[PDB]
């Protein structure tokens, strides 16, 4: 009977999965393995020769197009951000990503079979404290009408609004207070709109995608064939990328995050000025897991 640190966590057995890139169509294979402490979460480009390895950091964010993209010169990795929501979700410090190519496997659409496979596989604490980045003041972007802002909280919580002109919404909002990650947002699926995918495929995006994959929207009515796995799952998709897009700052986060139409783009410009704006937060631990704000499952 003591104080007890909250401490880093990393994967206790490597995991393996295939799938395809949801914009490239293309094959990849996917190995998570474990990483020492303070390692952060890094992509290993292993279909290069030598291999491209780019940490998974807002510095190293390049376009932010349909997807959060990461890149390092000539090299990219695509669609970080469901693979990264469900790390930051299962509270992972530190781990190698492996991909055959350029793009991480869309899977179903969600972070559930990630959460799977993670948790299958199980968690291993490691020897150091876990470091948290707290909002000590508000930190807003806004372009046009998109707005996304971060507010001091003692916890997290992620609050966000959509607007879509669309008959399928019959405007969607949704507040979770991490109610936990994997029960809350992790299964709600990425969508897309029949009106968007003749263009988005002449462009070279979207040519994975597929009811098995993603929520298929046509003019008023959701295509696929068993419909919804929660009645909000469009904006519970909307909150679960902005917590991957988040866990580009490289560590979980004390406080508060408000979208507003906001996606990726403005996403990765909100953690560049709260980067920027060193009064606007610190790094803290807890060196007493009964007194902290944030708790995480057992591991
Ligand atoms: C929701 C987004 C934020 C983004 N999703 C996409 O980009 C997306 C997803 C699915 C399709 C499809 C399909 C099909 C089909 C049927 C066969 O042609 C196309 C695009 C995302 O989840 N990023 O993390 S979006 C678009 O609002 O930016
Ligand atoms: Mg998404």
């Amino acid at each position: 009977h003591h104080h007890a640190t909250i401490k880093q966590r990393t994967l206790k057995n490597i995991i393996r999965a295939t799938g395809v890139g949801l914009h490239s169509g293309e094959k990849v294979y996917l190995t998570l393995k474990p990483a020492p402490v303070d390692t952060g979460i890094v992509f290993c480009r292993t279909d290069l020769d030598p291999v491209v390895e780019i940490p998974a950091r807002a510095e190293n964010v390049g376009e932010t197009t349909m997807s959060t993209t990461l890149v390092k010169g000539d090299v990219k990795v695509d669609t970080v951000e469901h693979l990264l929501s469900a790390m930051a979700g299962l509270g992972i410090d530190n781990a190698y990503v492996e991909l055959s190519a350029s793009e991480v496997p869309i899977m179903d659409g969600s972070a559930g079979p990630f959460v799977f496979l993670i948790q299958s596989a199980g968690l291993q604490e490691q020897e150091a404290a876990k470091k948290f980045i707290r909002i000590k003041r508000e930190v807003s972007v806004e372009e046009g009408d998109k707005r996304a802002v971060f507010v001091p909280f003692d916890g997290f919580k992620v609050s966000f609004e959509i607007d879509f002109d669309h008959p399928v919404f019959r405007t969607q909002q949704a507040s979770v207070d991490f109610t936990s990650f994997v029960k809350e947002v992790s299964r709600a699926r990425t969508f897309g709109f029949m009106r968007d995918i003749e263009y988005l495929r002449s462009q070279n995006l979207a040519l994975g995608g597929s009811v098995e994959n993603a929520i298929v929207v046509d003019e008023n009515r959701v295509l696929n064939e068993d419909g919804l796995r929660y009645e909000d799952e469009f904006v519970k998709h909307k909150i679960l990328d902005a917590i991957g897009d988040l866990y580009l700052l490289g560590n979980s986060l004390i406080g508060e995050f408000r979208g507003f139409k906001s996606g990726h783009a403005l996403n990765n410009q909100l953690l560049r000025t709260l980067i920027a704006d060193k009064d606007a937060w610190e790094v803290v631990t807890f060196e007493d897991a009964r007194t902290a704000p944030i708790s995480y499952m057992r591991p």
